[PDB]
């Protein structure tokens, strides 16, 4: 018996992605998954590849042995910074949060660029995005769960713990939303454009006042998949003098000093403090701070667009209200 509670815990890896457990198959084959509202496919490594490292090193799955596995076979191609991962469809059942999602489409991997992937502590991809933005237009696991029946409510939700010393790394819950992981009310803002969990942002303060680039309105997407943010150079650039900054972007020992960027989602602040934003790769005096607001330029018909990762996720409980198409953030605890 496999229903219905639709919780699944997740793994912190420094600070820097959160993974849980699937299950593909029957009888099930196990992959640690990164749940990522900014893609819309499930990956996980192949049997059928043998030209790359991180499939070799990491569990893969095997057709032969799972009595439900239905062949497709449409080739499909996804560019992950420089280099892409490239694979095959496959019709399987998927267990996620003991939620089991019967013939779901996914994609068996038959390349993986090794520089991102290698040492990763996760196997795969759950995509949490919208259809459009699937590489072969495959029905999100979400939309199918949606269409089993297999949810309460029509929303999902996130609680990422951002302090690495503790052993809960998180928790990502289907079909509802966890009272004891924030308070006060959540601000919901509408879905803007859809296949990206997308929305109107205003504009974004440095210390008290105006970046200006944002204050006619911006573009904004929540992306569980990124720890970073990311947002127009030109209000990364002044975020980076600002703060004292010089591949990524450094500086340290005067956090303290330095403002809390905020920015104005439904007509509220929301507040990232130095502690929050800058992340810290050492551990003592040889230790390397670094910024998490890395520079990115990309258009959509809505304007520029930010993302906004784990950084802003972390401090901010996040729901994905799917059946109402909006997106609301409460203070996380
Ligand atoms: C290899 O895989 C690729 C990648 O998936 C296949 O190419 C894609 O296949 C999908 C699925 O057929 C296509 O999406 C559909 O497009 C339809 C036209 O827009 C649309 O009606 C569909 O939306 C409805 O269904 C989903 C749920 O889908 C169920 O049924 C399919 C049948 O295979 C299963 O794949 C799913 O697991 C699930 O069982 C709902 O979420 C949606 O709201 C719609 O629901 C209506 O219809 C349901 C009954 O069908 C009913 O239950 C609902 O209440 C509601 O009335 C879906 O978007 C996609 O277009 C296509 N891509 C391209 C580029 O064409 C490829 O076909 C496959 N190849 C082989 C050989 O198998
Ligand atoms: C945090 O968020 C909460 C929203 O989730 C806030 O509480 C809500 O506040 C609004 C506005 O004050 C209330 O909405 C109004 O309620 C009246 C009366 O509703 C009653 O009658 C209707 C039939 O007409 C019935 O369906 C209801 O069940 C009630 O019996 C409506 O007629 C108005 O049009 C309007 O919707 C909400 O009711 C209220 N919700 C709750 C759960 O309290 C809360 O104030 C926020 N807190 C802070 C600090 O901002």
């Amino acid at each position: 018996r496999d229903s219905g509670s639709g919780i699944v815990a997740l793994t912190n890896d420094r600070d820097t992605a959160y993974y849980g457990e699937i299950g593909i198959g029957t009888p099930p084959q196990n992959f640690a998954v990164i749940f990522d509202t900014g893609s819309s496919d499930l990956w996980v490594p192949s049997t059928k590849c043998d030209t790359s490292l991180a499939c070799v090193i990491h569990p893969r799955y095997d057709s032969g042995d799972s009595s439900t596995y239905k062949g497709n076979g449409t080739t499909a191609s996804i560019q992950y910074g420089t280099g892409a991962i490239v694979g095959f469809y496959s019709q399987d059942s998927v267990e996620v949060g003991d939620l089991v999602v019967e013939h779901q489409d996914f994609i068996e991997t038959t390349e993986e660029d090794d520089t991102v992937f290698l040492k990763s502590e996760f196997d795969g991809i759950l995509g949490l995005g919208f259809q459009e933005i699937s590489a072969g237009k495959a029905v999100p696991v979400w939309y199918n769960m949606v269409n089993q029946g297999l949810v309460e409510e029509a929303v999902f939700s996130f609680w990422l713990n951002r302090n690495v010393d503790e052993e809960e790394g998180g928790e990502l819950v289907f079909g509802g939303v966890d009272p004891n992981h924030f308070r006060g009310n959540h601000t919901y803002v509408p879905v803007t454009r859809k296949g990206y969990w997308q929305f109107e942002m205003g504009d974004v303060l440095i210390g008290d006042k105006s970046s200006g680039f944002c204050a006619g309105g911006c573009a904004a997407i929540a992306d569980s998949g990124t720890s970073f943010f990311a947002g127009p150079t030109a209000i990364i650039t002044q975020i980076n003098q600002a703060i004292g900054a010089k591949e990524s972007i450094v500086d340290c020992n005067g956090i303290s000093s330095m403002p809390n960027i905020a920015f104005t989602i439904g007509s509220k602040l929301f507040e990232v403090t130095p502690e929050q934003y800058i992340y810290k790769v050492g551990e003592g005096e040889a230790a390397t701070c670094i910024s998490g607001f890395t520079a990115l330029d990309i258009m959509s018909p809505q304007g520029p667009i930010w993302i906004l990762g784990d950084m802003f996720m972390g401090p901010y409980h996040t729901v994905f209200d799917y059946g109402k198409l909006r997106v609301g953030f409460a203070e996380a605890v």
